[PDB]
This record gives C-alpha cells, structure tokens and sequence, in this order.
C-alpha cells in the first residue's frame, strides 16, 4: 500500500529540489535512506521521475522552446546558440570524465557539495554587480551564456545542484536572478533530456506513473512560485538551507 505512498514521497521531493539550488540528489538519498529505497531499481526510479521535472519546464517555457529551434506560430532575442554555448563545455567534460564522476557518487562529496554550493550562492551573492547586465533573459549575451556554461563544469560535481551553479555563474556575469533562473531552467531541458536518455540506456512498473506524475505537478508549482518568489528574496536563504542538509547527510549516514 506504500509503494505508491514511496512515490509520491520522492516525487514531491524531486520535483521541488530539481530547478531550487538545494541539490535534488542530496535530498533524494537522505530521503531514500530514511525510507529504505536503496536498490538500484531506486536509482533507476529517480531518473525517471526527473522525466516528470523535465516536462514542467517543457509545458512552462512551451512557447519559448519551440522557439530557439524555429517553430514560432534591449531589442535582443535569446536564441539557440545562447543554449547550445550554455551546454558545450559540461558536455565535453562530463563525456571525457563519465567513469571519474560516477565515482564521486558517495555521501560525503555531497556533504562537501552541499556546503561548497552554499558558499557560491552566497559569493555571487557579495560580488554580483549593483547594476545587473542583463536584467531580462533577452538581453543575455553569447559571453554570459558560454561563461554561465563553463560555470557548468561545476554541476558534474554530486551534490552541487545544477541550477544553484548555474543561477551563481548568471548573477556573477550581470544576468538577474530572474534571468539567471530563467536560463538554468531552459538549460536543463536538453541537458536532462539526454542525461536521463544517457541513464535510462544503461539500467533495464506502474510505481513510475505515480512519481514521474507527481514530480511533474509539485516541479511547476514549485518552478512558478521559484520565479515570482525570486523577484524580491536573495539566495541567502537557500545557501544557509544547504548547509543544515550538510549536516543532515552527516547526520543520517555517519
Ligand atoms: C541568525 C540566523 C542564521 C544563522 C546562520 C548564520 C549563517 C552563517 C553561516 C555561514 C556564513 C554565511 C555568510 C554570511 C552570508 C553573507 C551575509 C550577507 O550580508 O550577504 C551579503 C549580501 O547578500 C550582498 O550584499
Ligand atoms: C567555488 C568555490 C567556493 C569558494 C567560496 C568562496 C567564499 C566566499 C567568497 C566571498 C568573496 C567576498 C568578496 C568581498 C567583495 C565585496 O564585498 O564586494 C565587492 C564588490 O561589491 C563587487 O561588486
Ligand atoms: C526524450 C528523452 C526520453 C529518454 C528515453 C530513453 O532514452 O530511453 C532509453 C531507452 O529506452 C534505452 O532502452
Ligand atoms: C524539502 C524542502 C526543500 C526546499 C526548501 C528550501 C527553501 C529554502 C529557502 C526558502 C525561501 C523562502 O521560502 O522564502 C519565502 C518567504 O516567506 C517569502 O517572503
Ligand atoms: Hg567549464
């Protein structure tokens, strides 16, 4: 009766720390290890319900999209060569060191990610420009975007919540922290595409209808309320709460 109960646990988790700079993978094994999913058919359940997250920003951000790539229906215009820069160097990186990176899997790299996120988020926080560069997402340049990307190297790194390196390398290049979210959310759509494509290939029944579902559901609540939230609250708040789930992966696993 609790498998379907599991679910929608890890659902509403994923969901909500997917696109928020709290480190979704730190939350999902301090939360599988408090519930006992563990198996690798868990692992397999959480790439799959980031499916879910992944189809939240595809129905937020639909007419955007399909824009970038030519299906319409500052006077600057993002275009698909801002993603394409944003995803080129964590590519090349993550294929060059694909056995190197699933070996930093362990709890206590999250533990160090967890805390070294925190400290970004609060760096670009103290150094950001008073005068943002780029204050809308059409207004961001081929620099910002390649530099956000290079900042991407970072997220390979278990643990350091992709969006929270992404949204730090945004507000430190002069792109708002309304923008600087805007871009992490567009960024992770092909990215998460073909990580999780990337993922399902290697690992081979309706307990992923409930999650998957759910996930997509609490990730655009959590996505649409991130982003009118964002306009007047700072990242400090995120970057403290990151370090009290640094001592929740010390405290639940040693
Ligand atoms: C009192 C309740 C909270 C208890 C936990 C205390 C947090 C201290 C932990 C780590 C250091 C964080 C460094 C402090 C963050 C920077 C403070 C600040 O003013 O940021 C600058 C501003 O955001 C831009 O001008
Ligand atoms: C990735 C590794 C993580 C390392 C963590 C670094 C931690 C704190 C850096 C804080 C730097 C604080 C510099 C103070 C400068 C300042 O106060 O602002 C200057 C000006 O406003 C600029 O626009
Ligand atoms: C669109 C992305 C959907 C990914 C689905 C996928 O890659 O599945 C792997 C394949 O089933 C391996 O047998
Ligand atoms: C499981 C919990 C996951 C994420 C919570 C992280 C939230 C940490 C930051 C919260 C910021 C916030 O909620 O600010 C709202 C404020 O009340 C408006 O004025
Ligand atoms: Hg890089």
């Amino acid at each position: 009766m609790h498998s379907l109960l599991i679910a929608a646990i890890l659902g509403v988790v994923e969901g909500l720390t997917e696109f928020l700079p709290v480190s979704s993978t730190g939350h999902m094994i301090i939360v599988g290890h408090l519930l006992g999913f563990e198996g690798d058919t868990a692992k397999t359940f959480e790439v799959v319900i980031q499916l879910g997250s992944i189809l939240a920003v595809v129905v937020m951000f639909w007419r955007r999209l399909f824009g970038l790539i030519g299906i319409h229906f500052s006077k600057g215009r993002l275009t698909l060569i801002h993603i394409l820069l944003g995803m080129i160097p964590a590519v090349v990186l993550g294929l060059l060191f694909h056995d190197t990176i699933k070996s930093l899997f362990n709890p206590i790299n999250v533990m160090y990610a967890l805390v070294v996120g925190g400290l970004l988020l609060i760096a670009a926080e103290c150094l950001k420009p008073k005068e943002p560069r780029a204050p809308g997402l059409d207004d961001m340049t081929y620099r910002q975007a390649f530099m956000i990307g290079c900042f991407q190297c970072l997220a390979l790194w278990p643990g350091f919540s992709r969006s929270g390196a992404t949204i730090s390398g945004g507000m430190l290049m002069g792109v708002s922290r309304y923008a600087a979210s805007e871009f992490s959310f567009l960024l992770a759509v092909p990215m998460m595409m073909g990580a999780t494509a990337l993922d399902l290939y290697k690992s081979w029944i309706p307990m992923f209808a409930v999650g998957f579902i759910t996930a997509f559901v609490v990730a655009l609540i959590a996505i649409k309320t991130f982003l009118q939230l964002i306009k007047r609250i700072s990242f400090i708040p995120f970057a403290i709460y990151r370090f009290i789930v640094a001592a929740a992966v010390y405290v639940v696993f040693f």
